[PDB]
């Protein structure tokens, strides 16, 4: 490998190589060269080198991993049935990840070697190019893919006070001022959006917008309107989509169907928020035909419930399933 | 160690990262270590596994002694304490001349002048050296069989690189002495082939056209008549190519000798001594100087100093210049 002991590696003796085997792992054997640790497979048996790991099935392109679990990111090279890399970050959380290999420092290493994920489970995902790496790390981080969240064919987003009903409509003495992605003040105080980490210069901006319901929303909306600046009201929608993110969660977790939510695909993750967040979050209830699907795991006809659910919002429920859809087609479900 | 991988050594491919351990063949007590393609010797005090025992210190002295320059040198650098050594090879089992080419390398500079540097001899025993310039110039005392500088200084043959004629018409050797140039070259019975034959370049033998062969009377009009002055550096090169001849000479005599050692194994300014004494008087010094040599075949450093002090042949200054440089080198205790 180009560049091998240049950068750091984030978690006279030491010119021999050291042994070790990382506590807790199987067939992870780490040979410390010059203080930094490398990671040798070999297909011949050895006394120091690892056996080939097998490669994952996660798409190396749209795939995620888990955002509760820790990664090994390795950059290095290979050639007939032996492998050397360099580790960068050994069982670091993905934030740690994204992070370290942003610094100035390691850019010569990550751009002249081939780059790779060693998974908790011990299989490998090989990228084409750390930029292919850091987009796979930016996307496991989050728990929904907020720019689907706030397009239009989802929850939207407009940075100025609105209120969405009219004086007919069945919705309107419950809806509240609005700002930016469906983030309702009628039934939240400044302290509330405090207590929840809006920054006190946002949640300064709103008063006069809490707690209005029905026609005071209504008439302050009319009236005098505020508009965030795009930054702001993105902050404001991204601490509440995350926020409600968990009570999903919560609720998938606690259904303990073999796997956790944080194991599901983001565009699925994405497709049961954004429900749940139009429906109410106790999808069991709410969206008994969709959860169904969930808790069997069978993704074919968790499209095909979205698809029937005749509810007066159908487009979206249309667009939810083919968030799944697509997770089937690039064989992430 | 700094710069562990920062030049070369003397001495598909993804594997080199991984550490290859080999015994150094026809060789004990010397297991190395390649990583990342470089030899890396080590050293351990408890019991290891692929490590080498630690090595005894040798009595060479680092200062002014010498490596016998038949014998092949490893030269490492490095870092050591508290009884574990990490020393990358340099130069492994080279030659001395080969080794001097090396070190002075564009390459090398870096590693040597931030490390340690040591030679591990032949037998496994070690010299450390204070610095690099110190272990360069153990080197070029090693690889000469005499000092040069001290067999062309005014105390013992001189130097003078324009043709001259040590002698004089009312001289005792006037007849016998020829053309002579820089340390002593005399070509009163020397044609331009016998140069050419003893590795002289064309071009310098090319500059004696016609001083060849010319004694007394003739050698004496010639000086005179026509002077040639040579630059310091032909003369050097043509002197050092006599003094080297003989120098020969004289080791052939001591090695066949038999005395225990080769010529060699001795110090640096004890050769000069008696290859200085044997280029003025005659090389067969069992015959032009047997007080001499008695004493050198009987290792009797003492009685050489005492040999040379009392020779009387109307060279005295000289002949205790030489007994001089032995007493040198007893002094410094390399006898």
């Amino acid at each position: 490998p180009a560049f091998l002991f240049s950068g750091s590696t984030l978690s006279i003796t030491i010119a021999l190589p050291h042994y070790v085997d990382l506590p807790g792992r199987s067939n992870f054997k780490l040979m410390y060269i010059m203080g930094f640790p490398i990671d040798t497979e070999m297909e011949k048996d050895s006394e120091y080198s690892n056996k080939i790991r097998q490669e994952s099935k996660i798409s190396k392109t749209e795939g995620t991993v888990s955002y509760e679990q820790k990664i090994t990111v390795e950059t290095g090279q290979e050639k007939d049935g032996v492998k050397v890399y360099r580790v960068m970050v050994l069982e670091g959380t993905i934030a740690e990840s994204i992070e370290h290999l942003d610094k100035k420092e390691n850019e010569d290493i990550l751009n002249n070697n081939r780059n790779r994920i060693v998974l908790a489970d011990n299989t490998v995902i090989n990228f084409d190019n750390i930029s292919q790496l850091k987009e796979f790390l930016r996307r496991s981080v989050n728990i929904v893919d907020h720019d689907i969240f706030s397009s239009n064919g989802f929850e939207g987003f407009n940075p100025t006070s609105h209120f969405p009903s009219n004086p007919s409509s069945d919705y309107f003495n419950s809806t509240g001022v609005t700002f930016g992605s469906g983030v309702d003040l009628g039934q939240r105080s400044k302290q509330d959006l405090l207590n929840d980490g809006v920054p006190q210069y946002i949640a300064d901006r709103l008063d006069g917008y809490y707690m209005l319901r029905g026609k005071e929303a209504y008439d302050k909306v009319r009236t005098a309107p505020l508009t965030l600046s795009d930054n702001e009201a993105h902050l404001l929608s991204n601490i509440y989509i995350d926020k409600f993110s968990h009570k999903i969660e919560g609720l998938f977790n606690d259904a303990n169907i073999g796997l956790r939510f944080s194991d599901l695909p983001l565009r699925t993750r994405t497709a049961l928020v954004s429900i749940g967040y139009q429906k109410g979050f106790k999808l069991s209830r709410t969206a008994p035909t969709v959860w169904n699907k969930v808790i069997a795991k069978d993704w074919n006809g968790l499209v095909n419930a979205f698809n029937n659910i005749v509810d007066g919002m159908s487009d979206r429920r249309k667009r939810e399933g083919a968030l799944v859809q697509k997770d089937i087609d690039s064989g992430l479900l």
